[PDB]
RNA sequence: AAAAAAAAAAAAAA
RNA sequence: AAAAAA
RNA sequence: AAAAAAA
RNA sequence: AAAAAA
């Protein structure tokens, strides 16, 4: 009784990976989602070439990709995913032809094509969400060389254009920078570096992250934050008996209003009214089983905190 | 009985919306003004395509809009506005043709066309003023995600280039930024973010906002300010007998061009962002309010209007 | 025995303004230099059109200007300057033909044209200096609205393009910004906002500003600084007996030599914005002292931390 | 005896400059490599004109250059370099024709032309390395005007576009800013401002800079750092017996491995620029140490917090 | 040169 | 969640 | 100080 | 207030 969004992803993953797809390992799920995203974006070998306005170098790249032999059954995608013989049929029948537009399919009135396009959009959104979660998980232990200043970190994650398109509000990077650093329309979404993304194992089954479900410290931190976030958020996780790298969630951080006062009527602008009158003393709000609590900030990034506490 | 702008706005609104147009509802007036602005800007479905210098994407969008069926009679506008069967006649008659210019009509010498063009200009100005007021009102209890720093807030509101063209002195946005960044000639008007705009229910009637008018706190604040201004402006309002929702205006803020307080580096010295703050705590600044008895000064609260409105209601 | 540069300006002003041109009032000289500069840039009515690559709107503007009737004798320029009949003759005979280039005149070899072009260049430089000084003088009591941040104030004065062309070392504005926001060649000049410019009454007669020569407070301040600069420079002037708005110069600020104190990050070290202050952490900026060259010797004066504009406004009453 | 790159540079320099080319003088090699770069970028008088997309002004400049007479044999280059009569032969033979591309020659299949193009690429790389090192060596005792803020100093050195193209990993300037602001592809290289460039007299010989080499202090400092680096790097030098001017290298700094010390705002918290400096508000940034690899082993030297330009002039008094 | 992330080369190159 | 869309 | 040289 | 004008 899962939503069509997750059912489409489950069916696609099954058809493309046979029994080798394990629905309980975050790494396997993330790799499968990335492969499906690449397949549906027309980026694999042997697929159509993006030659609408491609430059000469991009022209040659796309031509080589199209001429390159497409993947074959039995290929190892990642570590524990093996392509089956049915993957070609799924790619041919479900992936929209390059350049397909929803308006054209809707005007055509073809129910099958409309449903296929809707499923494609849902799959793209789910795969992009999984990609964002995986990037957050990776960033916990290995930071990107580009992130050397607060401005650079402001646009994390750094994903591709299609990722930004499918989920504009969760994907940072160059496209989010351009959208923010440029003219913005009514349908503009602001990047949410800490939007709660359930782990892929919970995302694909419709399970919503909450208090009382077993998870890993890295898993929860990625779900609720990324590498450079404050380490105080680690208080949201509590190890179980014997540790064993598996604990439990005890709360989730809260996030909304502003306190800006624009200079008006000869007054001087204020960045924050509360400030007028303490940075290390700032506290975060955690929603516990009993009620909201305020926890003093650690002042150390989750990356540095994990590095220090590793040994 | 009314100026030309108010009279033409009332005539256009009545003709377009029948009796459904409520003249005492601010939301209805704002919706009608937005619809009229869209109509006169050829932004509605089935109107002339803007293709003079349009890029391929803009050409496609305009062609799609033109091919799309125009709004049908009886269509619901906003919440409590319904189009009449005679709106198409007014759209075809009173709307200047795309690319029309005042100089061309003046050369033509047709007095009726000159009157029509002046009416169109006045209607655009009135609609843009109403749009600015409604944007301010929305900002009071609905923060704009586009604003994250004082620089972003400096250009509020963010509206289309048509709005800036009609009322450059009241509309900010990207076009205002472009105008400010370039030179500033004699015709350039600085973006008055806190210019006094009577509420739409008063603007169309022409009753200039003044002390004693029965107005809501939110609407008065929108008229005199917007979401991200100081909460001290709330002192310009006073609930009437029995509390309720409508109070009375007790004062009007004034602004006397706060002088500069900067010192550039020279002869090896170092620049100072503010001579006073050098001496970083300063809440002594006061705002001048013109009350019936006289002009007084109120100490700033230093707290955002949006914050204060939600906090005091808890 | 004045230099040819100032002689040319004096002759031109006389020819164009008759006896109405006073060589002792600074407002009069500012207006005269502004008009003459306009005349030698073909920006007055009835002069040639700069149609080399003009846009449609600029095309219409210049066409209307060319068609527009030229100024007539007896016109009032400013407040105390009246044009004469000889102004048309001087314009025709001394104004280079629009688009004239010094290279072409030199190649042709005509001595008269070479001298005329040299005179025009000198007159342009003189009029640009006077315009810049008047910009600084007006900036003491009425700041430009464009000045709201130090970034904006870094380019003052904001003058037209030809002004920047003639005198690059004093004129700021969009053109100075563009030259800086780019690359510098072998002949790139650095904007010196506070370069000393003799007051116009002293510039047109060759008198060099020094100590012991009567001036007005605002005159000297515009000469050595402008509206936003520090108030300490006010100490360079001392009122005379009975005040009377006329005092005397007691010193001229000594401009410090360019010496950056940055230390960029390297080898894992951390960037420093200023070597001097980072060490002890004395972030206060109210101790820095300016150098004033007095009759006796160099002295250091503590800064006041308040703008000359605000200082004059407050001390006005 | 030498790799291809150094061999080709040696051959070209010898051919063009005869015996006037001294192989142990840094200024001589810098001037020679700059001239050879000019020749190989068609920036000398009497070479093809760059007009592919050149703007009207650029078209005029290039046409004037082409029309201008080319340098004549025996012309003085820099200070102690003189052209021979056989430089025209080398310029005509080994210089690729304007607009040549490696793909075109590869399609041609002429082995001689492929070798000549590879030699041209290697000579561009060598000349750009020498140009960068001389930029640093100038910066030690002559501050560049363009550098006024840490943002300005982030992009040193400021060189031409061809320099950035040939060696992107050392050369800054306008093109480095352009490439950094835009998309960062796989081939994108960051500006390693303080990369080790052996001194010219070591670079052409192929002798890698290491411990024990007899190097003047200024040249070593230009090798490892530049003008606005911290003075601590001066500890890598130790004057030899009898003081003199030539000392020896005692170590070679190491680029400290990255470890992010930032905390972005989230869940209502405030972003922190530096966790360490935060502490309890104590901003004492003088504990940072630079690694130095000595013969005995790796050590750490406490920073001095002063610019190399300042330190070099201060210690000479 | 810390079963799987600097230096030099070859494919790319205002 | 439905709609729209390099 | 000599040379060069626009929305 | 008026006159210009994507």
């Amino acid at each position: 009784e899962l939503p069509r969004n997750l059912e489409v992803f489950n069916e696609a993953c099954g058809h493309v990976f046979g029994s080798s797809f394990n629905r309980e390992d975050n790494s396997v799920i993330s790799d499968a989602a990335a492969f499906l995203f690449k397949m549906h974006t027309h980026s694999l070998d042997g697929q159509e070439a993006k030659v609408l306005r491609a430059s000469e170098k991009k022209r040659e790249r796309e031509n080589a990709k199209k001429s390159r032999k497409a993947p074959e059954a039995g290929m190892r995608v990642g570590r524990s995913l093996i392509l089956t013989s049915r993957w070609t049929e799924y790619c041919a029948t479900c992936v929209p032809a390059l350049g397909s537009k929803m308006k054209v399919i809707k005007a055509s009135g073809d129910a099958a094509m409309i449903q296929m396009m809707k499923d494609h959009n849902s799959l793209l959104r789910v795969c992009v969400r999984i990609e964002v979660w995986k990037a957050r998980y990776v960033s916990l232990v290995a930071l990107d060389e580009r992130i050397q200043t607060l401005e650079d970190a402001q646009w994390f994650p750094y994903l591709s254009g299609d990722s930004y398109r499918a989920c504009p509000g969760l994907v940072g990077g160059y496209f989010a920078k351009k959208a923010a650093a440029g003219e913005r329309g009514k349908n503009y979404k602001k990047l949410n570096q800490t939007a709660i993304i359930p782990p892929p194992r919970f995302l694909i089954i419709g399970h919503r992250l909450q208090i009382g479900d077993q998870v890993t410290l890295r898993e929860l931190l990625a779900s609720i934050a990324w590498g450079l976030c404050d380490g105080v958020l680690a208080e949201c996780w509590s190890p179980s008996q014997g540790d064993g790298s598996i604990g439990v969630v005890v709360g989730l951080p809260l996030q909304g209003s502003c306190f800006l006062v624009v200079a008006s009527h000869g007054l001087s602008a204020i960045a924050d009214s509360r400030i007028e009158g303490n940075l290390l003393e700032e506290c975060i709000a955690i929603q516990k089983q009993d009620g909201v609590i305020k926890c003093k900030r650690s002042g150390k990034s989750l990356y540095h905190c994990l590095k220090e506490t590793a040994g």
